[PDB]
């Protein structure tokens, strides 16, 4: 009866916006199971001087479209089921911006806060050593994801260079590394640049000007940091409203990005900013501004606090803010929201140009990401916003038929799929 599971449940997405789309039934089976999991044992040894065996996966969803892609989580609640879902909601995510790309995950059940700086050496090499057979440039690329970091993907490449003896292109088998190893200019602004990009493609479509208006951004980790501040300088808005775990903050005369973040920096916290006015996170949601944008956390906007929104744009750059109970009430208001997988898609876009710079060699700068990086976006989110105004759908089912029916159109050419 009572039971949670995720991959169940990131199969049941896939089984609801399966009507919206004409797609055989041969295909749909063969969308539900990943196509190789390989789960291994990997052995360190400790500083004591004693071994110990840890639990390692690498779910690879669906190669149809070109080589898998996707992160490496180091967490202690990992199951085979929590990187089967992610797996799986990868592939609708290297899509919708059009990639050569598959889904894929993979993942470590340990502890990291309790492991030195050598002993996650250790672990990080010897996890390439046994999964050496599946990954590769051109087979499967990972990634850096939740407690991982830029400085671990260095070393796994190390490993992976060693035993491939150099015979190939050894600096494009993992992304999210360095820059003087072989990583890419403009990667921390990556997941805000995206949204920007769709923010500003939205009130255009939506016939809304935008100097002079009002954003509020819940949570200010990285990533709802750079979309407070490229708002201000990029677009022409006004940041109101900030808040992080603890409370939030308020002044409609304008909170000046940069400045959050060194209070923030010295304390831990924004309460009691100078010049502003306190409030709760709670009463973020219920302003009334121009664009919302939930960056912190899921399950923010459900049943009760749908109907007290008053904003025009709400663009989810977290991962699955907003419950469909909530999508029903919103939309008949007449609110724009821009999906999850679609509004911070620039984590993988600008994570495919280092893996096409390491592959060619000629390294690209700093502008010509950025103007690159408009390019996809762009052109992304207006394959989503017009296939929205033909069948009459809400905004996050139309995103996954476009990103359903290039991977069975894969399918269907590459003669996996007969009908």
């Amino acid at each position: 009866m009572v039971e949670i599971d995720p991959f169940e449940m990131a199969v049941k997405q896939l089984e609801r916006a399966a009507q919206y789309m004409d797609i055989s039934e041969e295909a749909l089976e063969w969308l539900k199971k990943p196509m190789r999991i390989v789960e291994v044992s990997v052995p360190i040894e400790m500083d004591d001087g004693s071994v110990k065996v840890f639990t390692g996966f690498r779910v690879q969803h669906n190669w149809a479209r070109g080589p898998t892609k996707g992160g490496i989580r180091w967490h202690p609640a990992e199951t085979l089921s929590t990187v089967k879902a992610l797996a799986t909601w990868m592939t609708w995510k290297v899509a919708v911006v059009d990639l050569p790309y598959g889904g894929g995950k993979g993942g470590i059940i340990v502890n990291p806060k309790e492991l030195s700086e050598r002993e996650q050496e250790r672990l990080a090499r010897a996890y390439i050593r046994a999964v050496y057979d599946v990954i590769g440039p051109w087979t499967d690329i990972p990634a850096p994801d939740v407690y991982t970091n830029p400085k671990i993907m260095g070393w796994m490449m190390d490993e992976y260079e060693t035993i491939m003896r150099r015979k190939g292109p050894a600096f494009g088998v993992i992304t999210g590394k360095p820059l003087s190893i072989g990583g890419s200019l403009g990667r921390g602004t990556a997941t805000a640049q995206g949204a920007i990009f769709t923010i500003r493609e939205a009130a255009k479509a939506l016939g809304i000007d935008l100097k002079g208006k009002k954003i509020a951004v819940q949570g200010y980790g990285n990533a709802g940091y750079y979309t407070a501040k490229l708002a201000k300088e990029q677009l022409g808005m006004t940041v109101v409203a900030v808040s992080d775990s603890r409370g939030g903050i308020y002044n409609p005369d304008g909170l000046d990005p940069d400045e959050v973040l060194k209070w923030k920096r010295e304390h831990g916290s924004v309460k009691d900013f100078p010049g502003a006015t306190n409030i709760t996170n709670e009463e973020l949601l219920e302003l009334e501004v121009d664009v919302l944008a939930p960056a912190a956390i899921e399950e923010v906007i459900t049943e009760k606090n749908a109907d007290n929104i008053k904003a025009k744009i709400v663009a989810e750059v977290a991962n699955g803010p907003v419950t469909p109970e909530a999508d029903d009430i919103l939309r008949e208001k007449g609110i724009l929201q821009i999906p999850d997988f679609l509004c911070n898609a620039g984590g993988v876009t600008v994570s495919y140009f280092e893996w096409v710079q390491n592959i060619n060699g000629y390294y690209w700068t700093e502008e010509e990401v950025r103007e690159k990086l408009d390019k996809k976006m762009t052109k992304a989110f207006w394959e989503v916003y017009n296939t929205h105004k033909d069948k009459n759908i809400h905004m996050r089912d139309a995103a996954y038929v476009v990103a359903v029916s290039r991977v069975y159109q894969a399918m269907k050419d590459r003669g996996w799929v007969k009908k």
